[PDB]
C-alpha cells in the first residue's frame, strides 16, 4: 500500500489514494500503522475515494489512532487538497470534495496553500453551547478568583477567545483547565490566548478541548479571528501566528462564510508490508 | 533519498543504503528528520555503507535523534544484516562488517533472525562504571527504606539487574528511576527486572538509561543473562522474554562472548526529497 505522510502546521497525517489502488483498513490495523514505532506513525489517517458523484471530485475519511472515524479536520482537509495535487489525482484549483461533515469546495493557491470555507462562525450561545442569557460581543466569567472577558463562538467546535497582551505570559497552563472545563460549557471548549499585534496580526495560543495546549487548531484560529473581528479589534484579513506557523483568515463578517487558508507539507512517500 | 523503517522489537531505525546512492547528512537534517511530527520519526539513523577494507562486506554507522554518532557494541545488528539482505545488496548469510567498535561477523540464521556476537561481559565495577569495593556476584544496594540485591555488569554499556518473583509486578516505575541515577553510577545504569522462570528461561523489564521502561533493551537482555549466569541461576542458553517479544542469549561464561539472537521487522520503505 502506498502512502504519504505529510502535516499541517505539526499535525501528522497518514494519506492514501484509494481512488487507483485497493486498500483495506480494520481498527486493529489503522491502530497498529498509528504506532510511532511499530507503525508509519502518524495522529491521524486520510483515506481518498473516488465520488461517486459527478459533481463531485473525492470522497474523504478521517480515522484517529484508536482507529474510529473522525467527523471535522481542516488540518486534514489542506494535507487531503495538497496529496490529490502532488500525486497527480487531480489537476483541478477548486477541488469539490465530500467528506463525514457534508460537501466542501477547497481551492489550491499558487504559493501552494489550501483556502478551506470553514462556514459562517455561529456566536448564538445554544449552538456552541454555552450558557448565556443571550449572544454578546464580550461575557464576564469567572475563572475562581480571576474575572475573565471573553467571546465565545461556534465554527462547529466551541471556542472561548481571550484577549491577552502577551501570549508569551498568558496562563495558559493554569487558566485553560479551569476554562475548558468550565459549568458554562456543557461541552467543554477550546480556549483560545489571542494577542492582538496589529488589526491585520495576531498571535495565539489554544488549550484544546481533551488535549491542552497543541501547535496549531486551525478552528481556534478560525475562531479568535471571528471573535475579534465582532468585538471591533481585527480587521477582515488577519494573519495568525500559532505555535506550529501561520494560518491567514478571511472574514466579511455575519452572513458570510469565514475562510482558513494554510499550508500542508508532504514530508516523504512510503509503501507499507503488507 | 530512499530509506526503510525497521526495528528490533524496541527503538526503531530509519536505515539508508549509503550504496547505491549519494547519503548527506548534516547534525541538524538528522534531528529534523527524527522528528516524528515533522520528520520520518526515529530513533537511531542507520547508515550503510560500502566497506573500507577489501577484507570486509560492509561498514555501518549509526547516529542518534541528537544528530551525534553513537558507538555501542550490537546496536542496530540486526537491523543492519536483515537490511542488506532485503536490499539486495549482499546474499551472504554471514556477513562480516566493520562499525566504530570494530569488526563483526553477523549471522543470519534459517528462520531469519540475526545472530549478534555481543563480546564478553565485563563484571568490573570500574568497566561500568559503578561504584564498589570491588568486583561481587550480588552487591546491596540502598533503594529508600529497601534493600536491593543485584548484578553489576558492562555491555559496553552500564546494567544494573535484579531478580523479581514476577516482572508484572515489579516496582519497575518507582524503583527503576531511583536505581537509574543512583548516585553509585557515575554515568547512570539500565535496571533489569528479572524474573527467572526457569534456568533456560527469563521474563524481563528494563528501565533505561535516561528514557524510562522501553519494549525492548538487547543489552538489557544480555546483562541480565550474563547476571544470571554468574549468580549461579542460568543455564548457558536462555530464552528472554521482554514486553517486546523474545530474544536468545548464548554465554559460555567468563573467557567467552556472548551472543544474542533476535529478529528485525521490516515496517515500511519511503523516498523523502532532501531539497
Amino acid at each position: 500500500m502506498q502512502f504519504s505522510k505529510m502535516h499541517g502546521l505539526g499535525n501528522d497525517f497518514m494519506v492514501v489514494d484509494a481512488v487507483t489502488q485497493n486498500v483495506f483498513f480494520s481498527p486493529e490495523l489503522i491502530r497498529r500503522l498509528a504506532d510511532r514505532h511499530l507503525g508509519v506513525g502518524f495522529d491521524q489517517l486520510l483515506v481518498v475515494e473516488p465520488p461517486y458523484d459527478p459533481e463531485l471530485d473525492f470522497h474523504y475519511r478521517i480515522f484517529n489512532a484508536d482507529g474510529s472515524e473522525v467527523a471535522q479536520c481542516g488540518n486534514g482537509a489542506r494535507c487531503f487538497a495538497r496529496f490529490v495535487r502532488l500525486k497527480g489525482l487531480t489537476n483541478k484549483r477548486d477541488i469539490r470534495v465530500s467528506t463525514a461533515n457534508g460537501r466542501m469546495v477547497l481551492t489550491v493557491t499558487d504559493d501552494d496553500l489550501v483556502r478551506v470555507n470553514m462556514g459562517e462562525p455561529n456566536f448564538e450561545p445554544s449552538a456552541v453551547p454555552f450558557r448565556a442569557n443571550k449572544a454578546e460581543k464580550t461575557y464576564i466569567m469567572r475563572a475562581a478568583e480571576q474575572t475573565i472577558l471573553c467571546g465565545v463562538v461556534s465554527m462547529g467546535n466551541p471556542h472561548c477567545v481571550i484577549q491577552v497582551d502577551d501570549v508569551d505570559t498568558a496562563a495558559v497552563e493554569t487558566l485553560g483547565p479551569v476554562l475548558e472545563s468550565h459549568e458554562r460549557f456543557p461541552e467543554r471548549a477550546n480556549i483560545g490566548f489571542m494577542q492582538v499585534v496589529k488589526r491585520e496580526h495576531i498571535r495565539l495560543r489554544v488549550y484544546e478541548r481533551g488535549a491542552g495546549e497543541t501547535q496549531a487548531c486551525g478552528s481556534g484560529a478560525c475562531a479568535a479571528v471571528a471573535v475579534g473581528i465582532q468585538q471591533g479589534l481585527l480587521a477582515e484579513e488577519v494573519r495568525v501566528e500559532l505555535p506550529g506557523g501561520r494560518l491567514d483568515i478571511a472574514w466579511k463578517g455575519p452572513g458570510h462564510p469565514l475562510y482558513m487558508t494554510g499550508p500542508a507539507v508532504h514530508v516523504y512517500d512510503g509503501f507499507i508490508h503488507l
